[PDB]
């Protein structure tokens, strides 16, 4: 029954809340849907993989609110491999390269790839990151999916292929799918396009030693039995003094406020009292996550290695199921195993197989990228297709359509009367990561705080202090990269001159 | 308790169900969340307005579904005002016209607004109404948005403004917002353009006398205490022999069979266990409402008649308030009043002010509109802002946004185990209408029949016979619409 805060949801950011407002002082009870915590982090233990996340995994520099957390919870980092060369497989062949981005040696196609990446941090830069609607363009490139954007800025198929699949990769979604707007903001907000796609200093570095789904396991071990597993709320009732909180299983808690801490459309699973305002109402019908099958294959040794391949691989083609992978090897160097992601309408479409045909299909492209038959070898597969799951809708995060995010955007974290809205999506710096969901959880539970007169209006939005065990080296440009026209450019300058 | 089937929501979908169900002898309940029936269709009853819908209203030729139950349950039609002349407003200038379509004088403009038009038909004629993700090109238009089929199609401002406020209109969504795919199934499984858009021989021709309220609310009387108000359904669990529901107000329902009669993301409302499969799991996430607020402004006299005007206004441009208007007086002559939708992101927009500043608004668009003083001098108005709405989700419908019908459209209406979908969603003429409501809720209905061996397969789908007191004339096209040139055909041919 009774408490001062009830958090919905114990994933990353509900667990995060529910601990800084724990640790203040204030009564706190977690009521979880599932019957276990971490939301979409997920860690399978058996003995044939040892541990194994199924959902988030990997976290790296400027992402230092979940490396704090994790480390004050007593985990520990280890880096993804990225010694030996990575490979861009397209049009049927694989070409091996070592740096972060793959080499282009036509000097059109070159200009072109290079003017592409750089418009995008471009457009980033006019984009604040708490209020992306607010760019001075916000509504044209709302207006636009990233499709018709990329239509528009590449000039060569060779660019518009590439583009297309760091779409499809960062937010597991179709480029015709999502807002131009709303695409180049989440780009922008986990610090640009080297950022979020690198390894080696991005988004990728890392992975925690046994998991992270030890976050949200430890943080359930410090709360004890506030945390309530099979508890998915029904109903919101503000009306009175205490906030009313029901479940499923008919249990009824009171609190004086309430923290979101789920996807903003699961917000739908809950019957309010009184009614939503109308923007929030209809928000969350509009916000759906995106769609993705997380793939492991396990393999007796990471022969890979042998070859000087790291494991990335970068596989363009509708015939490829698997667009991206990453070695998943222990750093202890055994259960060697790639990681790969089906993605977006691939996840659909392949769902319907079975997971030995899946299994199957993901070798053929392995033994083929890799050029090695040794791939067709498994000792072992899991998978996790994120789109079955009632309580989190996808994964990884939510995207929004054209036109969502200037109408509706401004209402994500806007508090309804005594609830507050935390989740990875509410943030504002890696929104869609583990890293937001530390951000919103604990911005969520301060708001309350300040709510109850306990901290300062400016104490809400608090800045974190830079890893010692992860820090960030700076992302460059070349004279070149900076000065370089595009392709219309060039042709300008064409023109220009023969006149 | 204990029943056949439960139907879930209490609409014109549900209710046309249960009332089928029903009258085959078998024992039904309904669970409508909200303290009355009816849902996206509302009549208020006050001695102002004596009635009035403040949800859908218009039905005409074609609709025979609703025009057969309704006449059966003892409801009468009646033509909405369309005598006097339209009125298209453009660029802060009126002018009026006769016929259903406003007329195009600029050569070039001409070729361009009878393309448009022509082509939304001919692409239409390639998309099956009930599979529209088989049309020939359904993946190439369902990842392009409206406003890209606009850009691409319309050479002429002028022509891409009228088509822009006929999408607002139609769909309550922006051109943007939307798959071009759905929207020409949307259109096509109206009947087409003229068939979508005419007052005359068109889907607004006609209203009910005393509001289509009446629909659910005379079926419910119908079915008396078998239809639960204020019973939110919250859990659907399949697990076991006779599917469990249960309701927020802490209620069990015990059935053979469920019929989900709600908006198809209002889903998201219940939870389900088994959980639901992956792809409908997925689709109520993807398929919103569009966004409208519906205002009745009413008047002593309906004066612009006095000045030839029907009160039929389509009206151009950012700055006003409402793209269409009807004349919303009663067929008596009396409760004179313009009725006009607020579409889209101006029902986004306007929302924020009050009720008084939203009639202040109006009423000075109808009298620079209508070019009357006699506009400012209101005595009553009703309005209803269908995005509040819990257990709506706003209106008219559910849109598709790009990508979403190729990818989860075959699921809509495809049973989960024990639960099959009616709800106007799912229907496959004049989806989006009372009369969608309740093709969808009748075939739902027979789907279960077929289920429990009462009824032959064939017998699922039904066809209706045609209306006498609202019969269609056909949709005739002239030699020269057909066949004059687009602005690129007549440069080629240059
Ligand atoms: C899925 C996934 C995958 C596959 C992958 C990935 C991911 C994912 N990511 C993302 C993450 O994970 C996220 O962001 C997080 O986790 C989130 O958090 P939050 O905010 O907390 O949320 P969630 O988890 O979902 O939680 C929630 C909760 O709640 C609950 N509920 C619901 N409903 C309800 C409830 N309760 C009660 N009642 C009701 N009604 C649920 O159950 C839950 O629990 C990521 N991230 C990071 O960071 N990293 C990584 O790695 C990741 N991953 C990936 C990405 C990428 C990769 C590569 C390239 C690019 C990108
Ligand atoms: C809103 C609107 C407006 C403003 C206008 C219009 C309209 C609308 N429209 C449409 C109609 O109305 C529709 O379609 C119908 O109604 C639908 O039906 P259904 O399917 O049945 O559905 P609904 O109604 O929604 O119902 C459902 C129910 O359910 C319930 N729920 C929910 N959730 C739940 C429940 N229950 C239990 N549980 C749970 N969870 C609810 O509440 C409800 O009740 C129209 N239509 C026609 O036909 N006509 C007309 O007029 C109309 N309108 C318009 C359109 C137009 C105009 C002009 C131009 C163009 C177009």
């Amino acid at each position: 029954n009774k408490c001062d805060v009830v958090v919905v949801g114990g994933g990353i950011s509900g667990m995060a809340a529910a601990k800084l407002l724990h640790d203040s002082g204030l009564n706190v009870v977690v009521l979880e849907a599932r019957d276990r915590v971490g939301g979409r982090t997920y860690t399978l233990r058996n003995q044939k993989v040892k541990y194994v996340d199924l959902g988030g995994s990997y976290v790296g520099p400027t992402q230092n609110r979940i490396l704090r957390l994790a480390k004050e919870l007593g985990l520990e980092t280890y880096k993804v491999n990225e010694v030996e060369r990575l490979i861009h497989h397209v049009k049927g062949k694989s070409y091996p390269f070592r740096g972060p981005f793959p080499p282009v040696w036509n000097p059109i196609t070159y200009l072109d790839h290079n003017n592409f990446w750089r418009t995008m941090d471009d457009m980033g830069r006019e984009i604040p990151s708490d209020a992306p609607w607010k760019a001075p363009l916000a509504e044209e490139w709302d207006n636009m999916t990233m499709k018709e954007l990329l239509d528009k800025l590449c000039w060569t198929e060779s660019a518009k292929q590439l583009a297309t699949l760091f779409v499809n990769l960062c937010v597991t979604a179709e480029t015709h799918e999502v807002s131009a707007l709303w695409f180049l903001w989440y780009v922008k907000q986990c610090g640009g396009t080297t950022r979020i796609i690198s390894t080696t200093n991005g988004g990728q570095e890392r992975k925690f030693v046994g998991g992270s789904g030890q976050v949200s396991e430890r943080i359930m071990d410090l709360l004890g039995d506030r945390v309530k597993l099979e508890r998915p709320v029904i109903y919101i009732d503000q009306t009175r003094e205490n906030v009313l909180v029901e479940t499923l299983n008919h249990e009824m808690y009171e609190a004086k406020y309430v923290i979101s801490a789920i996807p903003p459309t699961l917000g739908m699973k809950i019957h309010f009292n009184p009614p939503l305002p109308m923007m929030r109402n209809q928000m969350i019908t509009r916000v759906p996550l995106g769609s993705v099958i997380k793939c492991i294959v396990y393999y007796k040794e990471p022969f890979w290695r042998k070859k000087d391949y790291c494991g990335t691989m970068i596989i363009d083609g509708e015939e490829a199921p698997v667009a991206y992978t990453l070695d998943d090897t222990k750093p202890e160097g055994n259960y060697a195993a790639i990681m790969g992601f089906i993605l977006a309408h691939k996840a659909r479409k392949l769902a319907r197989l079975t997971k030995e045909e899946r299994l199957k299909k993901l070798c053929e492209l392995y033994a083929k990228v890799l050029g090695s038959l040794e791939a067709l070898e498994p000792v072992h597969y899991e998978e996790k297709n994120w789109c079955e799951e009632q309580y989190s809708g996808g994964c990884y995060t939510t995207y929004f359509p054209p036109g969502i995010l200037t109408q509706y955007g401004r209402v994500l974290r806007q508090p309804v009367d005594r609830i507050y809205f935390a989740g990875t999506e509410t943030a504002t710096h890696w929104s869609g990561y583990m890293e937001g969901a530390v951000e919103a959880g604990e911005r969520a539970a301060r708001e309350i705080l300040h709510a109850m007169g306990k901290i300062p209006e400016d104490e809400i939005w608090q800045s974190e202090p830079e890893s010692v065990d992860v820090p960030a080296q700076p992302i460059t440009t070349t004279f070149l990269e900076r000065h370089l026209p595009s392709v219309p450019g060039l042709l300008r300058l064409i023109g220009l001159t023969t006149i």
